[PDB]
């Protein structure tokens, strides 16, 4: 049987010892794993999705890129909260190092709740992760019988089973009682062929999301700017666009040496280059297909290794 | 024919006699078939970018909404808006307009002078819609890409295409196609004349900010909308509206100073409710459900103009 | 506590005694409905939604307009299947005369599988039934914590627990963990306001569907009539339209006293009139905004009491 | 510049020196811009609706593209193609051209003559995505509404909307903005170079029907498929490729006969499983899985033009 590692990042999301004993429970609440794969677990961490932070993530990508260099261990199944679900398995789909899937799974209801979909969510996530087809997908994210692009996917509801969407394409691929069938597969750069590596890197640099309305402010332009931030990512009105008066806040530390990438509070679509707002002559970069919580995670990676404006947008207009 | 009124809030969303607005003027002439179907009067209300758009520009654009709606000549008013805040101001409207004429706002994802501009059959489309009989009472409704939108439920949701508009939590309330107007559901929601508030005797909508939560969240962002005077404050939270812990406190810090904090969610769509991870009753939040960030932003600052009462505001939240 | 009575289609869709077995079986499965309502239960019938018939729909609807003349029945919640959930609850919103709420709840899996959606379906179907704002909202459908009007729900995926949904409009209403929000309401004619009755009907009239393609036919146009059917719903491409061979296939048999009602294969939106094909010439009635199943029952519905062309276009344009 | 061919299957998407073919001079003069970009051959391989659609023009126009294609001077194909069966001859292209060279379809969802016409900008993007060098291997693509569809997972969904085109299982594989082409994915399933489908020597494809369940379903269409001679019938069954059961036994007879049966949907989405609850194999049926009814009858005719054994007709379904 494939060996598979779980690695938990907080309590349970479904209903001898693998390693950690919240995954040990998990495999009470779905024995149906163990006729699958040889499961081991370890407790990367022990908070909610809404408490994690950089560290977590250097920790997290640190550690699956250790695990993926056994010849022995097959895949890596992250148990994860939903709420920043997609920002980890950003970050991890642009840091992990290897071809071996990576698999990212949790639950909009609790398992304790009467029609709790984490079982059924784990048990897909695990015939995902030892799947043959899995493998050179990427980092992916099993939800609601769909497989999603780490690069695609955003929690799109707050409460629904369904929350998980890729606004952008769609998903990838489906799992209906462990069947798993892939139609596409991302084009954008991930994993052994992105760039970044974290290895020797300790802390991520700060990085601010603002959030676009009429009647805005310049004021959270200066507190982000004199806080430290070395990023601020603008979700602007419609495509990119900002109140004329935080445009001049925004210019101003563009200056001062803060990169400003362009998003869009829309939900999809691109934040195009050469619309409305004139990049190159005020400083800033457009994020292009990426939303403000994903383009910031891609923001701190870039300023891990660099700062010039032409370089940054070239990497926004790479993955 | 039935007389209506269009207010133009910047430039012509279709094309690149004197209807009264010179923009107005180019409309008409842009697509002609609007004039066998009414009587036009244009109206150059304000001239600027849907993003430059503020809130004395909305207090204006309300005031004599209600004035032309009074007159019996008028039969409906369309105002041709940009389209990224467009939401926000159908949304205003929607609470503060006193008629059950129709009010419709329509736009253009595309310049007038682009090929293959949505602009001339989106006006088209509008007045149509305005002159309908069953648009009476349906509250004030957003036109584009062939559909009827409800102001409560609308938003704009790509950055580009045609039909960027959608409301994610219901879904449009009817379609005109060719000017064929139809409707299929309604909002049960109060709007309009049911609606509690009036701007009448208002010069200045109160400060209202929008804070976007990711991990590793700050603090600092909270304390200098404080500094700078928010009455109130959106914060577009993580999920089910769930704030990093260390932002939490920071909001604690504000509801204790007065300063009305209401959780919405980044997310898209669905409620930010109550009774789920965050104790807004013990922390004072307020959750505003199945609303948006920015529109749950133009409540507040109105429910504001009365009240800074948590159970009041929550109150409302949980009516509109 | 409200009364209720559930009444049975075929078997358990969730997990003293109600009426049913069947209903005290979902009683065991969701102990928690009996502390909302005082449920009363029966076997209106036992199939699979796939088997249904004319014959079990006037037998519901006949039942359901008995229980809901009673002033202490306060809503009846029908557990049906999924397949054809969309045409029952359509009849029924056009048939049942009363002001008070149907809800028709059905499950995506099994109550045997792991994550079955029924058990949550069930509760929540229960809280709506009871719920004060219910009332005059016609027949709603409730699945996946959301609230469809009957006349805009289908089954639009073949396997999802969220595969219900309502193309044209959006769900009118959310119930989450029991707790009931309407945000819209139909403004089609339903129940007390439609025109049809069928207590006195014990037969529906014989309504074939066609779908079109390329190279189509009209040797199906010709055995439907030879067969005695009374109208025919033909699923179009795109706006409704036929290929040249089956639309003098289907102006012979419009001419022979057969209605021909035309409809789209498309999914979406409305099947206009006064488009491509000229129906008041060829004698077709346009379906308008409704897709080719639920245009059958309303296509049944008003062979039961005309067959003018005019007449029959007036209510699809009503309805 | 390159040079792109432009087959004409009908009339002028956009509009009211000759490129070869009057249609296609009628669409460089429609839209100029195109000529900037490429140099344009035109040509008319047949004049009529896509409903009128039919087997004889689909191998015509693949034996066509195919010898195209195999020019050096050719850099890609375009064929403006009307809305309505659009995605059928996409599909037929996909599994029968044989070339990585980019093969495009485009159409309008509004006359050229209408206001606001789709037409001349969807024209304008598909010349771009066809000179883009990204699009060579991506397999035949849609592109309407300024977004790239998969041939395989592309589908009309509404009846009017200029947004009418959307691929429900998957999602578009990519975009273009004003000629700015990006693809954010690509199809894994095998398509053009690496299918096994060989029109060359084809004069004829069998005959498929396809048969829409409901409640109350009848056995009368079943036989005159049967009777009519159909070689093969996909069945648009209820939720999960359900027959009713009267049905079933009409069908379970049609497949001992030699009719190859294939259960698909008629509710739009998601797949037509097997081990769900019709017996296939028992049965001698054989489930479409993650495509729709008319897509399926497409694979099913060009299966039958090499088998009519049930197990390799299924492995076709599971492969493409």
């Amino acid at each position: 049987k494939p060996q598979v590692t779980i690695l938990a990042t907080g309590g349970t999301i479904a209903g001898y010892s693998a390693g950690a004993v919240t995954v040990d429970k998990l495999l009470a609440a779905v024995p149906a794993i163990n006729d699958l794969a040889t499961i081991k677990g370890e407790q990367i961490s022990s908070i909610g999705s809404q408490e994690m932070t950089g560290k977590v993530w250097l920790k997290l990508a640190k550690r699956v890129n250790e695990l993926l260099a056994q010849k022995e261990t097959e895949a890596v199944i992250i148990t994860h909260g939903t709420d920043t679900m997609e920002e980890t398995a950003f970050f991890l789909n642009l840091t992990v190092k290897s071809q071996k899937p990576v698999v990212l799974v949790g639950a909009m209801r609790p398992g304790s709740s009467m029609s709790a979909d984490g079982p059924m969510n784990l048990y897909n996530a695990v015939n995902v992760a030892i799947n043959k087809a899995s493998t050179n997908k990427g980092v992916v994210i099993v939800m609601n019988d769909e497989i999603h692009a780490a690069r695609e996917a955003t929690k799109l509801n707050t409460t629904a089973v369904n929350a998980f969407a890729s606004p952008n394409t769609g998903k990838i691929g489906t799992v209906y009682y462990g069947k798993v069938e892939y139609f596409t597969q991302s084009v954008r750069p991930h994993t052994l062929a992105s760039e970044f590596d974290i290895s020797k890197i300790e802390e991520l640099p700060r990085v601010d999301i603002l959030y676009a309305h009429p009647d805005d402010t310049d004021v959270l332009v200066n507190a982000a700017l004199q806080a430290g931030a070395k990023g601020i990512i603008h979700a602007g009105m419609g495509n990119g666009n900002p109140f004329p008066l935080t445009q001049n806040a925004l210019e101003k530390a563009a200056k001062s040496g803060v990169v400003v990438a362009r998003s869009s509070r829309v939900g999809s679509g691109s934040t195009t280059q050469e619309a409305e707002v004139d990049d190159k002559k005020l400083g800033f970069v457009a994020t292009e297909s990426l939303n403000p919580q994903k383009a910031r995670v891609l923001l701190m990676l870039a300023l891990t290794k660099t700062s010039d404006r032409e370089a940054i947008q070239k990497i926004f207009s790479t993955y």
